[PDB]
């Protein structure tokens, strides 16, 4: 009945516990100590972190709890506006944008996206084919090159050309530097006149890209029917109106970021686990060689990479790259027959801890075993939630998994991988998670590509 709560620092409640670069991992340690639920207090705010499937399945009941804009989400709303990720479920532009953009992520749009995904995937493979002996691969860096280019090309017919650059595309660098400048600005001096600029030019770099993506499309003798097409011309089935110009800008920035960061972390973590578990890599590589018999993979061939998809879900089990989502109680209710909640109370689903629930997965929760996912009907409801919940679940789930399956399959078909530094897992936390510094050597199997 009584709610566990970690340690207090007087007025600053529990916050100094998150005075760290890895707050999610710190919150996971707190969950290990206190268990399935614990209150976390901050000046003027209370959050309850859930970690067990028993409680989280109640939280995922949309008749009792709806998606909450956490403080983090309310903060980044300055950048993402009332786009799909940062709007309330009862905000009119959420339902309207959901209705308009849902057809862009169907298992029919994916068929039309496939060739452009292959385009960027081939560029990745060719980069690694062209490395000299004893040169190595910066894995999350190259996965980000891939996922950024893929969402840019598939969604907006815009080429970031990340494999033509030595460092991240200026749009990425400007946003990363703009987000932290907004973080530090919360804490009017002469020496900040340089900061308020790096800011202004960063805002301009991103407004210029959004302007160009829209202008390129309007000037195009267009054979285009992609995500941007529906943003600009899709009519709402309810109201019959398209999205307004301001919301469209927010959706473009929303999908550019959401469309690549979490998928890059997934591919990075999957390759990390494969090189740390050579028996699983050998098994996945055998499926890639068996299934991908053509110079470029086809849509149907990717859908037959069954074990690769299991490798991906097991990487999402251990390190779901969007590791938490927030809910609020629609009315007074009792959670799990033990914990009374008031209307408006916030719940935070700690996905990595949920995915380590021994009562669901057994004692070996830390082992990388993709065979856990051989029979999806053996996985209880709400035990596996890497893509959120309900009507506010990830609209891009199928996009991410198709891209990641295609790419990982092509990686396994064309290269043997060596953990040449004996890499020690270091998880950097930004908007997503990724294994920082993860490097490998890839020896080419010398299998031709197509074109
Ligand atoms: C492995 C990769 C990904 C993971 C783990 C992931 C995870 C999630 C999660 C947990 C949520 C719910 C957030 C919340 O409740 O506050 C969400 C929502 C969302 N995601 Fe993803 N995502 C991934 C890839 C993508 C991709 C590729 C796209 C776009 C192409 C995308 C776009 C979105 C959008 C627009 C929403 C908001 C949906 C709505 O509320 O209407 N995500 N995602
Ligand atoms: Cl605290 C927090 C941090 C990051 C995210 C999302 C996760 N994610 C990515 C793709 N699907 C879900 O990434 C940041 C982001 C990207 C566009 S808008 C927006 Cl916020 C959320 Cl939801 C909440």
């Amino acid at each position: 009945k009584e709610m566990p709560q970690p340690k207090t620092f007087g007025e600053l409640k529990n916050l100094p516990l998150l005075n760290t670069d890895k707050p999610v991992q710190a919150l996971m340690k707190i969950a290990d100590e206190l268990g399935e639920i614990f209150k976390f207090e901050a000046p003027g705010r209370v959050t309850r972190y859930l970690s067990s499937q028993r409680l989280i399945k109640e939280a995922c009941d949309e008749s009792r709890f709806d998606k909450n804009l956490s403080q983090a989400l309310k903060f980044v709303r300055d950048f993402f506006g009332d786009g799909l990720v940062t709007s309330w479920t009862h905000e009119k532009n959420w339902k309207k944008a959901h209705n308009i953009l849902l057809p862009s992520f169907s298992q029919q749009a994916m068929k039309g996206y496939h060739a452009m995904m292959v385009d960027i995937a081939v560029q990745l493979v060719q980069k690694w084919e062209r490395l000299n002996a004893d040169e190595h691969i910066e894995v999350p860096e190259d996965m980000t090159r891939l996922t950024l280019d893929t969402i840019g090309l598939c969604g907006f017919n815009y080429r970031f050309n990340s494999f033509y650059r030595d460092q991240p595309h200026p749009f990425i660098t400007s946003m990363v530097r703009a987000l932290d400048e907004a973080m530090n600005k919360l804490q009017d001096d002469p020496a900040y006149d340089e900061n308020k600029r790096q800011f202004q030019e960063d805002i301009k770099v991103m407004n210029d890209l959004v302007d160009k993506i829209i202008a390129d499309r309007k000037a195009s003798g267009e054979q285009s029917d992609d995500l941007l097409t529906h943003m600009l011309n899709g009519k709402d089935p309810e109201t019959g109106e398209p999205l307004d110009d301001e919301n469209i800008r927010y959706q473009i920035i929303t999908f550019l970021i959401a469309g690549h960061e979490t998928t890059s972390g997934l591919l990075s973590f999957a390759l990390y686990f494969l090189v740390k578990n050579p028996h699983v890599l050998q098994k996945a590589a055998e499926e890639a060689a068996r299934v991908l018999v053509d110079p470029v993979p086809s849509y149907k061939q990717v859908k037959q990479l069954k074990y690769v998809g299991m490798v991906l879900n097991e990487a999402l089990r251990l390190w779901p790259t969007a590791p938490a989502f927030s809910l609020y109680a629609k009315e007074d209710t009792v959670l799990g027959g033990e914990y009374p909640l008031e209307k408006g109370d916030e719940l935070m689903v700690l996905i990595p801890q949920l995915h380590r629930d021994k009562t669901i997965w057994g004692d070996d929760v830390e082992e990388f075993r993709p065979e856990r996912f051989e029979n999806p009907s053996a996985i209880p409801q709400h035990a596996f939630k890497p893509f959120g919940n309900g009507q506010r679940a990830c609209i891009g789930q199928q996009f991410a998994l198709h891209e990641a399956t295609l790419v990982l399959g092509m990686m396994l078909k064309h290269f043997d991988f060596e953990d040449h530094t004996n890499y020690e897992l270091d998880i950097k936390e930004t908007l997503t998670l990724k294994p920082e510094g993860f490097v490998v050597k890839a020896k080419s199997k010398k299998i031709p590509l197509g074109g």
